[PDB]
């Protein structure tokens, strides 16, 4: 069914029917960084080609006007530029001058004013377009989101008993020897609902408690961790039976944010579970082993889960039964 | 009337009558980045032109003193620099040397000491001014605040009933396929007040509760969201009637902060509502539709709002009426 | 007296008698950025001068060995490099080759192997030292802390009554048209104390409540603000009389942190008050004026304060008197 | 014994048996930055050498085909490139063209089409590989984690009485004249445990209270500080006797995070204590001295600790004894 979030992070939403599009041209840098590579290269070449052509054109015009083309065959009458007759020669000179190569077969002289004022503008413009092009490139190459490709989440989550408390649990793990600095995790329930006055809301978001009160969510991630949300009176699962579970339609979205270690940027990873991944009455398998002063991880059992024994009642019923017993 | 915040973000304040102005010259980089473009280009050219002129001047002087100008017509007596007689020639040589072009029609020799010690200084100075100029440029081009141009807020907000609770609501939406990482929202009331001892305060700021206690304000922004503040005993709207609303003079300022996804910088967007946008007894229109495994947004109804039925009493009165009823 | 913090931010502490100094050479970049300018320039020149000399030396040796110096006067017998006889010539060639100038009066040939393998190493080394030198420079030029030079604090703070509550107040203001993103403020009391078992502590730090509970400290800074800490049962001023104030010895340190708007870095400003700035029974003067759709700030009255009437008793006494009255 | 964290920060964990390895090739930048230097230099040279060879090859082919090698000895018949006959000549020309040197002994002409379209591609490719190589280098040189080398922690921590409260204390200090902006500290207990249903957990993490509730953990670090966790009913040390301490097996991990001052990146330092560093009944030695308007630190007594008198009972027993006494 429609998930609203794919199992890897991509979201299923189509922004359509926008009127004010000039906004895209106001922050041209972000639109430039968001495009694919096939287009970035195209724009790069086009800009560099247009800038070179325009300045070659200006050079050719400044030459023709001066009248150098009418005295190409003459020892005296020093011209503006040396060995510059054809249209191609000017293009070559412009390329050789802007990229800072300067072979030296065709050189500028000191008896042609306004050549200096053209060279100045060309040199400045070339230095301005270089940083803008190279900065865009670097920015696009070194973005942080790619790190989220190596932050493994877990399979279908589980619901089980723990110290007389019903809990919902899932697993998260890393995949490198570096560190995620200042990591943190949160989780939201998405499920349509209707108010008591008539209003209908397509999709409602509600936070789930994972340790935001006791500061227990700022996790220290080295080995695979198991996150667990306890079911209490404030949780949206306060009244859910083992048989009533498949009859509902909801979704759980989990988000993990942190900072890369090499650079200092922020990265984010997402995941979701719909209804067919909430397995009732199971446990995860241990993955840590101790060998000669080291701890070995398996990663072959990262998703493996086994079965156990668990009551089949809503936590509200569990409380009543307990309370009554205590009283009597 | 005076809003103290324009409907798009600009603030109406004039900082005047400052004495210690040298502070502006202590952090010259920020003042350089804050200026417009028309001036940045001017400064760029002026600096580059002055640096080139000064070094050309030094070259011309070092030459004249040596006495090369007195033996321009002589095969022997190797000079300091080749083909360097006029003042223009030195300027050309300085340009060609600092920007790293080096045509080769005029070259340095190896029988003129102190030429090396001048070339060293020139090369270092040129490399120091290049990074400072290019870094300023890049910094100014790639700033994050421009992203705030594509973060749409909503029109006049609404006040309506919800599950027997009076609530104040407004709407926020995105405009791209990227993500705002670690987003968050807050809101402040601005309204003049007089203490109980005589002191008068021009403008007072007071926070409004939007979910700071339960961690419900760290929103996950994909589709247009509706933010809602519940009116309870702690809210500054505890005693406000439908007829008494237009008789007051206040303002609500809303702020949203986050991190761009491409880079790792922070961006902020603001908005305000004065008194003529607090519409009593209305609702927003749904904007989500489901089509063939995708969710389509409209954005043509983003501002559209319709009317409904709602009591006309202050929440304090609503409580009393309820309490009394329950009792009896 | 010894303040432990100067009125502008500098701290009076001397780190002495360190044994393991090699730590400074482990993070050589921070030590490089922390030095003054006079030394940075020196290191820059020395590195560039040593790198050029070493490679010129290698070139001169590779030439002498080949035996080119023994056939300087010969048309045939193509040498390794052209016009390279003296020691100075090699230095010039190395400079011209590493900085990417390439005049062309002395050129490499294609009949001298190992010249390519030297040019490769030279080109790579030069490109590696260039980014390291230019990056250090840029980093040092564009640091954020300089912004703290334009974040004005206030003069001696005040203590006064407000709605039957004793409060301690001071003032903070900006000095630009930009914005401080995600600003926040905190304050600590520093005062020596002796436990009840014998231990003596030189200087003790204790936080002061300024709005950390209700999220009221995340301020929105446009015009000069007045920060106010209410004196309640949990404040270290619970028992302090008007006459007993000058008899104590304490200090208050205030800290404000935020993010610059142009870049995305973090900046911090500090200030302190000792005992002679806590003025009892005063108020600040308004600074805002309204003129033709704008709000004008004065900044000539930013420090001006006037006098008023206030009881002279500790807040504990104020409570007792009130309680007793209410009872009777 | 196995510590799970070394006394300096390195962690003892071996990630093994991974199946999907292509993930490493999806975020090639992080893998490039994570390697050692010995390999980075190797990759740098290999890339630069391959790029130069390929383009030299293309040049040699474009020349041979044109038929220039068959008319090397002819005054007329202008060729494509000048003085380009052997395979080495093309390599030299490619090097001289891509690195922007341009000696000028061998030059391009204006009667050989497709030379421009080759030069364009070469120039663009060279500018794209330059920023990618130099950016990687700079990124690797200027990383923040190195600062953690100069953030001294303390030796074995202590447990002692303070105002009738049992507390656990340790020490932290800096080592420079700069500042750590927005510092903060946290601490976790690691110790295996078995639930009440059969499940066994290898290593369990549980937060320890250090001031997260009153905002007292956001420390202002100038001189050596002493962090102290009070033992109350909610602490995992609620039932631990002086004799029962060595009989347990646990570990305490301490983490400190902040922002460097020069740049704006985030740094993190870690440390651990196992069981043999929890010394019962001791105190630290003062390290501050006052001299002529300055505060001198010693750093020779940073680890020195002395002995004192303290009861030997669990805090639970201390409470009972007190309660009983009060009652009677
Ligand atoms: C050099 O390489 C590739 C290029 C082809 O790349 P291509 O045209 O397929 O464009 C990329 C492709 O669409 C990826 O799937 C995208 O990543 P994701 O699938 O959206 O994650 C990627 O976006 P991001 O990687 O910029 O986000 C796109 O740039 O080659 C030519
Ligand atoms: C290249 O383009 C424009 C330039 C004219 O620009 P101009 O002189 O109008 O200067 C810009 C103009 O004032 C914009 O309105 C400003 O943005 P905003 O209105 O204050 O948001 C902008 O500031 P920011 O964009 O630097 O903030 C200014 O730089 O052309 C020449
Ligand atoms: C170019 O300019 C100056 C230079 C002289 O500078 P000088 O040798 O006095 O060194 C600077 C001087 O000590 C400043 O006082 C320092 O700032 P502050 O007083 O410690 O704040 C500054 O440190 P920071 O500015 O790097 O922090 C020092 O670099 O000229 C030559
Ligand atoms: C230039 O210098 C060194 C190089 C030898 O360096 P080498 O091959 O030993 O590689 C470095 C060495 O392993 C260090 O111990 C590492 O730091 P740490 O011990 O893991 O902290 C460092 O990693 P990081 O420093 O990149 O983290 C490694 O790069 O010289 C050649
Ligand atoms: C060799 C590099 C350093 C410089 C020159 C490379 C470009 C001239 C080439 C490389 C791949 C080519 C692209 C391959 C992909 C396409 C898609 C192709 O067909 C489509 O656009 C279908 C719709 C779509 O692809 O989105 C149109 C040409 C184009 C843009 C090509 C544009 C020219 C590109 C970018
Ligand atoms: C072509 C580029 C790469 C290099 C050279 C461009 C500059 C020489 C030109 C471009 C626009 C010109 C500016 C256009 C705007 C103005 C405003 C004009 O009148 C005013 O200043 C009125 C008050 C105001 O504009 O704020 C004075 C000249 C000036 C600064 C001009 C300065 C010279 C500028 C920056
Ligand atoms: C012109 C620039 C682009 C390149 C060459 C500049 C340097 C050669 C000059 C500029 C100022 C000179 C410095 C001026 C200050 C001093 C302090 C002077 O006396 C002291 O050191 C006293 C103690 C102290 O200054 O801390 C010693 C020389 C030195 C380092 C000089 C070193 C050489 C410096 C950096
Ligand atoms: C002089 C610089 C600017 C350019 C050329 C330097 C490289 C050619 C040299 C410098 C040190 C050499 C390395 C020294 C270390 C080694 C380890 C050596 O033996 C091993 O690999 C054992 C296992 C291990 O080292 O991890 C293999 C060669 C290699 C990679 C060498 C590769 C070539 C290196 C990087
Ligand atoms: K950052
Ligand atoms: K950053
Ligand atoms: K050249
Ligand atoms: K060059
Ligand atoms: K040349
Ligand atoms: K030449
Ligand atoms: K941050
Ligand atoms: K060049
Ligand atoms: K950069
Ligand atoms: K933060
Ligand atoms: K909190
Ligand atoms: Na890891
Ligand atoms: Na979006
Ligand atoms: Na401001
Ligand atoms: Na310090």
């Amino acid at each position: 069914i429609q998930r609203y979030v794919r199992k890897d992070g991509k979201c299923n939403v189509h922004h359509g029917n926008v009127r004010e599009t000039y906004r895209y041209l106001t922050d041209i840098f972000t639109t430039l960084v968001d495009l694919k590579w096939r287009f970035n290269l195209l724009i790069f070449v086009m800009v560099y080609t247009v800038t070179w052509l325009f300045f070659g054109m200006i050079w050719w015009l400044i030459a023709y006007i001066r009248g150098d083309m009418d005295h190409i065959e003459d020892p005296s009458w020093t011209p503006c530029v040396t060995n510059l007759n054809g249209f191609v020669s000017a293009f070559l000179f412009s390329i050789e001058t802007e990229t800072t190569i300067g072979y030296g077969y065709r050189v500028i002289t000191d008896k042609c004013p306004e050549g200096i004022i053209l060279l100045l503008i060309q040199s400045v413009l070339g230095s301005i377009v270089n940083a803008f092009m190279v900065g865009c490139m670097f920015v696009k190459i070194s973005q942080p989101k790619k790190r989220a490709e190596t932050l493994v989440f877990s399979t279908h989550a589980v619901i089980s008993m723990r110290d007389g408390k019903l809990c919902l649990m899932f697993r998260v793990g890393d995949l490198r020897n570096s560190h995620i600095v200042e990591a943190s995790i949160r989780a939201k329930l998405i499920k349509s609902k209707q108010t008591s006055e008539g209003e209908f809301i397509p999709l409602n978001q509600t936070d789930i408690n994972v340790g935001y009160y006791t500061g227990d969510d700022r996790l220290f991630l080295v080995s695979p961790l198991i996150i667990s949300h306890e079911i209490n009176q404030q949780s949206p699962f306060w009244e859910i039976s083992k048989a009533q579970l498949p009859k509902e339609e909801l979704e759980i979205v989990v988000i993990l944010e942190g900072m890369v270690e090499a650079t200092g940027m922020t990265c984010q990873a997402r995941s979701s579970y719909i209804t067919s991944e909430i397995l009732w009455g199971y446990r995860f398998t241990p993955v840590l082993t101790l060998e000669d002063g080291f701890y070995e991880v398996d990663y072959n059992s990262f998703h493996e889960t086994y079965e156990t024994s668990t009551p089949s009642l809503s936590a509200k019923e569990l409380a009543e039964l307990a309370n009554r017993a205590e009283s009597n």
